[PDB]
């Protein structure tokens, strides 16, 4: 049981912004030992949205939605993350489900794009995503761009 929220960046509170950057850093930077620029500048521009799932003051799952006019006509889903303590319970499916619904609500009929890790390529194919690029590297981890409908 969680409290889900999908906000436009212009409506974030200092607490929330901090929280979502802290979760993202904890997973993409620390546990994944990747000293890259997590605060990439795409968080507070255009209509970037932020999907968050909260439980008792803790942010357990998050994903970011980048608007289509700023991304050549595709809604971009990224920074998909779930707290290590709340994993294996299907938060991934809840995120993807709400993300697709949010994209639909915000940018109806706009195809969705994401950069998926080379391996979990089938996982997304089940959500209707299909490969659109050759495999490329991210922190030496193979990824592949996929788009849905």
């Amino acid at each position: 049981s969680l409290d889900w929220t999908c906000k436009h960046h212009a409506d974030l509170t200092l607490k929330e912004l901090y929280a979502l950057l802290q979760l993202r850093t904890e997973v993409f930077v620390v546990e994944q030992k990747c000293p890259y620029q997590e605060v990439d500048g795409l968080d507070l521009v255009g209509d970037t949205h932020h999907l968050m799932a909260w439980r008792d003051g803790q942010l357990l799952a998050y994903l970011r939605l980048l608007d289509p006019v700023r991304h050549e006509g595709q809604v971009v889903i990224g920074r998909v993350v779930s707290s290590s303590a709340a994993r294996g319970q299907g938060l991934g499916h809840q995120l993807m489900e709400r993300a697709l619904q949010a994209a639909e609500r915000l940018w109806l009929d706009t195809p969705v794009y994401l950069s998926a890790q080379a391996h979990l390529q089938a996982y997304y194919g089940r959500y209707g995503f299909v490969a659109v690029t050759e495999v490329y590297l991210e922190d030496d981890i193979p990824h592949i761009g996929m788009r849905r409908a």
